[PDB]
């Protein structure tokens, strides 16, 4: 089992450089919109507290340089959304594909198509935490990048990356411009809540297990999803949610292991960790398989 | 710190399906040939002991159905290289990208494409390992996919898929047909030779837990090479050449860590375990990633 990302060439065709005076971030070129992180708009010396609705009245159409490679895309609108900057520009780009604006939720994966002056470095997956951060791989320069799944050759993006805890983890918005989680754009160091296993994607895991024949952690008990969730809590693990017990189902059906009993077999392993016994050959439990990703993988 | 993959949108441009009779699998689109695995041309009785040239001499242009998406390419000719077959097509690529064809080396990574009916289905990276397996992640009908490096805009080719050994690691070939390893493209259960540790690998990425503030394996010991490769060797690792202590030159320069100083730390680490402590993340040694690798990343 591997963390696989989404081929990336459908977003490969829509990423392009956006500058003001000196600061050049990455953005997104759908239709006859750009996309990108309001802060390329900021100065150095207001980066700690800055005033954007003072900054956007000062610029103009004619102060935006938006670059596909290096061929310019004239600008003839802007206006701000929350954290992310629109620009209108005067061609829809013949690339765009099939494409929706989503907002995740923790535990969720994605791909992130990691971009340098709107040119793509790389792609590698990733979860998104129930502290609302993710465990990305981003340099300078990489604001703007975007993550996204692809369903039926439907795009939906989820992600724009903004920042850069002082832990190492990385923070940003979906593409509507709101934050995941407590943060804000300021040049400032900002703590995330304290994070917590992932339990919906840990029952994901132990279902693929089960389908690999690897099921010794299967007992006779079950619980109820409100005394689960009381006894995860204890153990730094998210409680379940009634839309994580519905993505489970298709691997409760396929396996026949009911998603209450396979919470009883979790909470045994929490209460007696495994005993030098492993699971799909290793001993720890995996968190960033989401139910999608397992049977993807099958 | 990520294992991170090259975009594939160069590639997916370049992806097509290959049917014969009943069977289909992924080709790749250069120009204007389709290179894809021989064996699309078998039938399931021929599978155990196929007599390739024998097989291919009876098939006619009009056999091969190739299909790029939606569209229909018609095969104008047919050759074959080794594990290779070459369909010449009446209409060129137009995504076609610069390209070459190379043969990697154990220890190198690439970026896979899987494909599924030649479409892409996913992205993620592989190392050759020292016995020329890979450890994939390939279902049926992914014969065909293609393993890449990217380098300015130029994408070198090193690798088809064919098979998935009984233990679940999988063997292929390079564009010019030629397996990795002692493999054979026969419906048999194959083993392949013992495996070991690519020990470059896992010393530049010990320097890549460094530069990502992780310390706590470092020590003040130092070790000579011979007596580094002697313990190594012991624990199924691969010897460490003088070549590869110049390779790990920039990491050990950036950190100012030596890199016999980094060798005693993982000679510490092979002794002593690592006590359910962490690296990056992972509670095992990783060696899939090259020093090329970790400076492209944190650099
Ligand atoms: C004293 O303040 C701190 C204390 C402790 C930790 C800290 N982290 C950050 C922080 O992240 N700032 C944001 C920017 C702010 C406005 C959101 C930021 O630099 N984003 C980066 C990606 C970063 C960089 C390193 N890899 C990460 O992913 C990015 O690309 C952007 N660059 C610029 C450059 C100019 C203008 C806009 C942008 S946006 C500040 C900070
Ligand atoms: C008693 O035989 C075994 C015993 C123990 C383990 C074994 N493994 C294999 C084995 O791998 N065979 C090759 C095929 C051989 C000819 C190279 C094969 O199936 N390749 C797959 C990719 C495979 C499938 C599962 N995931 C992997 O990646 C592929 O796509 C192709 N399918 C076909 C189907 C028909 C015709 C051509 C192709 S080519 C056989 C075998």
């Amino acid at each position: 089992f591997r963390k696989m990302a989404f081929p990336s060439g459908k977003v490969e065709g829509c990423m392009v450089q956006v500058t003001c005076g000196t600061t050049t971030l990455n953005g997104l070129w759908l239709d006859d919109v750009v996309y990108c992180p309001r802060h390329v708009i900021c100065t150095s010396e207001d980066m700690l507290n800055p005033n954007y609705e003072d900054l956007l009245i000062r610029k103009s159409n004619h102060n935006f340089l938006v670059q596909a490679g290096n061929v310019q895309l004239r600008v003839i609108g802007h206006s701000m959304q929350n954290c992310v900057l629109k620009l209108k520009v005067d061609t829809a780009n013949p690339k765009t594909p099939k494409y929706k604006f989503v907002r995740i939720q923790p535990g969720q994966t994605f791909s992130v198509l990691a971009c340098y002056n709107g040119s793509p470095s790389g792609v590698y997956q990733c979860a998104m935490r129930p502290n609302f951060t993710i465990k990305g791989s981003f340099l300078n320069g990489s604001c703007g990048s975007v993550g996204f799944n692809i369903d039926y050759d439907c795009v939906s993006f989820c992600y724009m990356h903004h920042m850069e805890l002082p832990t190492g983890v990385h923070a940003g918005t979906d593409l509507e411009g709101n934050f995941y989680g407590p943060f804000v754009d300021r040049q400032t160091a900002q703590a995330a809540g304290t994070d917590t296993t992932i339990t919906v994607n840990v029952l994901a895991w132990l279902y693929a297990a089960v389908i690999n024949g690897d099921r010794w952690f299967l007992n006779r008990f079950t619980t109820t999803l409100n005394d689960f969730n009381l006894v995860a809590m204890k153990y730094n693990y998210e409680p379940l949610t009634q839309d994580h017990v519905d993505i489970l189902g298709p691997l409760s059906a396929q396996t026949g292991i009911a998603v209450l009993d396979m919470c009883a077999s979790l909470k045994e392993l929490l209460q007696n960790g495994m005993n030098g016994r492993t699971i799909l050959g290793s001993a720890l439990l995996e968190d960033e398989f989401t139910p999608f990703d397992v049977v993807r993988q099958c």
